[PDB]
């Protein structure tokens, strides 16, 4: 049961900087490798579920995952003010990383990649930062497995 | 205890504003904003941003924020604000020109709203882009002068 990764659609696969944060070590910018693909549950091929994979590569192959069914969809969309379908959701999320690619250091506003690890969980967001202020414009929770 | 009679008119002017309350519907209206730095009349070497929304229609529309030089800290840290004091204010305006600004077809497209319940309210100052809708800038306001 659970999500196909055999017949799954892969729309985003390659590194994107990051700044790291971590309670017990130095700050760090990495390229870290995030994949985005869209598919279905096994037991029930009607069942729309988006994953993210967000990893180091290491020959360990270590993913911290995102898991989000469309009925999970309904909850993350009123919690983030979004007003897309589900559908379009992971575009909006490619078009996100595509700025913080882009992004450079004079840029303003600029976008960057945020990961803080704390427990067993990584909190990701995409934030602008300006002249004024940095603030989220995505904000996605992950886990290992 | 904000002491007017030495204070200095920083913007004084409408600014469309969305007026939000559960038990009606929305509002659009020009509130008039004025935005003024000065010192408590208790001490003339405390430093106190004030802002005051009120309406050209009805005398008793009042909602004052002051936000002291040691309140904005706490404030600076919450929003994650990369500015300081003297600056804040400044930052408060270019936001509300991106309101005053708005069109129908703007995207991002920026909008000020006032969500008013019981004796609090929650200015904000949003931006609606084709994603979703995400804050800029959130401000408690109290009732009266």
């Amino acid at each position: 049961t659970g999500f196909d990764l055999s017949t799954a659609t892969t729309l985003f696969w390659r590194p994107v900087p990051v700044h790291v944060k971590q309670q017990d070590r130095e700050d760090v910018l990495e390229e870290l490798t995030f994949r985005i693909l869209t598919g279905v549950a096994k037991q029930n091929h009607n069942l729309r579920i988006l994953r993210i994979h967000i990893s180091s590569d290491s020959d360990l192959f270590f993913l911290h995952t995102l898991e989000v069914s469309e009925e999970d969809f309904q909850s993350l969309k009123n919690d983030q003010g979004i007003l897309v379908d589900f559908a379009s959701f992971p575009g909006k999320i490619i078009s996100l990383l595509e700025k913080c690619i882009l992004a450079q250091p004079g840029d303003s506003p600029r976008f960057q990649a945020v990961l803080t690890i704390r427990g067993g969980e990584s909190v990701f967001k995409i934030v602008e930062i300006n002249d004024f202020k940095q603030l989220p414009h995505i904000t996605l929770a992950f886990r290992p497995g």
